[PDB]
């Protein structure tokens, strides 16, 4: 009922503003930086500046230690902020101080106080440098252990979804919109009741931090609509296991005021085929008024090991 979602640093903070932007539902948002002025360009309503003191609100300087000691000293700001979440998402892209550093903090404090706490985070691009993957690592198992699910995009596949004409201020805005597809695929299935009955015991249900989770995605208009985003999404390249490793599934299939029974039933039947014959699945299914002709399914896959 409380849904908290928490962009960290500038990635995290520009995929809350793709998420406000598509005017995602039932969720409160809430950007964190180090650096004021990045800040100030949120579309959030609560705007958290952490580490004042340590930072003087100039950025981490691309140093995870500093985004980590940031907001430690900023830990009863986020407690306040976050008090009363049954459910709390962290974003943020990992390689940079501020993400790196402190969304693992933010994690953890989420954690203690109760929360369901979902983590949805980008390796960097391989173009990016060693030293950017190399923190990234070290923030992403930090996260894992800080989480109760931690799904990881991986940035260089994004590539293989948009062309290669796409420039680097383009690429990132498409990992904005992989990171809210990531939060939105959970969220719209629990902020409301859907016509498939969907509660917190479910979505607990598929919840690891054992392996980084991974997501797929799928688009489609069109007669075949269904079948071919269910079949996309089971071969997005964002899904670098395959989809029958995960013991745990949930997959979210959403469409306009069109979407029809045998569509919902096409989709689930093709990402159940697709799974372990014992996975444990559970599907969800939302209208969305703005699609009008598209189907969007999205899959997570839990459990890996
Ligand atoms: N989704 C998204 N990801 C971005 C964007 N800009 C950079 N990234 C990715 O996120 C990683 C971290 O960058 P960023 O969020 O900007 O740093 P920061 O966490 O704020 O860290 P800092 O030291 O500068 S203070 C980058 O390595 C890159 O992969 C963006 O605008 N949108």
């Amino acid at each position: 009922a409380s849904i908290k979602v928490i962009g960290v640093g500038g990635g995290g903070n520009n995929a809350v503003n793709r998420m406000i932007e598509n005017e995602v539902q039932g969720v409160e948002y809430i950007a964190v930086n180090t650096d004021a002025q990045a800040l100030n360009l949120s579309k959030a309503e609560v705007k958290m500046q952490i580490g004042a003191k340590l930072t003087r609100g100039l950025g981490a300087g691309a140093n995870p230690e500093v985004g980590k000691k940031a907001a430690e000293e900023s830990k009863e700001q986020i407690e306040e902020a976050l008090k009363g979440a049954d459910m709390v998402f962290v974003t943020a892209g990992m390689g940079g101080g501020t993400g790196t550093g402190a969304a693992p903090v933010i994690a953890q404090i989420a954690k203690d106080l109760g929360a369901l706490t979902v983590g949805v985070v980008t390796r960097p691009f391989t173009f990016e440098g060693r030293k950017r993957q190399l923190q990234a690592a070290g923030g992403i198992s930090a996260m894992k252990e800080a989480v109760d699910t931690l799904i990881v995009i991986p940035n260089d596949r994004i590539l293989e979804i948009v062309d290669k004409n796409t420039p680097m201020l383009e690429a990132f805005r498409e990992a904005d919109n992989v990171l809210r597809q990531g939060v939105q695929g959970i969220s719209d299935l629990i902020a409301t009741p859907g016509l498939i009955n969907l509660d917190f015991a479910d979505v607990k249900t598929i919840m690891s931090n054992k392996g980084s989770a991974l997501m797929g995605i799928g688009i489609a208009t069109g007669e075949n609509r269904a079948a071919e985003a269910a079949k996309k999404a089971i071969s997005s390249p964002l899904l670098e296991a395959a989809i029958d490793g995960a013991q745990g599934v949930l997959m979210n299939i959403t469409g306009g005021t069109n979407l029809s029974l045998y569509e919902v039933q096409e989709a689930a039947d093709i990402v159940a085929s697709a799974s372990d014959q014992d996975v444990n699945m559970i599907f969800g299914s939302v209208i969305n008024e703005n699609l009008k002709d598209e189907i969007v399914v999205t899959v997570i896959a839990t459990g890996f090991l």
